[PDB]
């Protein structure tokens, strides 16, 4: 299901609150009703002199499999957003497959504070949208998002009641992969 094109980042957001620690997805919204598998995800995003690089993990809770990626792209000047190319790696961060140059994801930060964040991700394989997802993020696994971030969900035109909560899925994480 094609990504929403009604996305732009929150202006004036504090990038130091976003590029910090690791994030766990506590709640995700993929509106596509053809989806069946539910995921857990965690990642650790960094930024140095305009270049964003992040280590990313997905766990397919239905199939009990996982995959790892490294994303890299430029920080937009117009707001807290980046379009990254991604490599596939193993749990030891060894490269399995270099980036396919036709593929990218755009991550747009909608809110970020010291405990929590809200972001939108659209993954593209050339001219095909793989899909988009909104993710509520916290620094501690199974934590509660802040009131500020909950407000951002509503103000994005969304309803938290429709998100899938990950705390009850039986997630397996790889905390070593996302550690400082
Ligand atoms: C719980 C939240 C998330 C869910 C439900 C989700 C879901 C998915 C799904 C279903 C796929 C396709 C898997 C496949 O068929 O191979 C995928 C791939 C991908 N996702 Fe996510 N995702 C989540 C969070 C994220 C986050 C936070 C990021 C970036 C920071 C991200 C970036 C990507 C990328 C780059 C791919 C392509 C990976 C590859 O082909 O190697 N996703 N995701």
């Amino acid at each position: 299901m094609d990504c929403s094109t009604n996305i732009s980042p929150k202006q004036g957001l504090d990038k130091a609150k976003y590029f910090s620690g690791k994030w766990y997805v506590t709640h995700f919204l993929d509106k596509d009703p053809q989806v069946t598998d539910q995921y857990c995800s965690s990642f650790t995003p960094r930024e140095s002199d305009g270049t964003v690089k992040e280590a990313l993990y997905h766990y397919n809770a239905n199939k009990k499999t996982s995959f790892y990626n490294i994303g890299e792209g430029k920080l937009e000047s117009s707001g807290l957003q980046y379009t990254a190319k991604y490599k596939t790696v193993d749990k030891k961060k060894a490269v399995l497959k270099e980036a396919d140059e036709k593929n990218s994801y755009t991550l747009t930060v909608l809110e970020a504070d010291d405990s929590s964040a809200l972001v939108h991700i659209c993954v593209r394989e050339g001219s095909k949208d793989l899909g988009d997802v909104y993710t509520v993020l916290t620094h501690q696994k199974d934590a509660e998002p802040s009131a500020k971030v909950k407000s951002a969900v509503t103000q994005a035109g969304l309803q938290l009641s429709q998100f899938v909560g990950t705390k009850d899925l039986g997630c397996q994480y790889d905390d070593q992969f996302t550690s400082l």
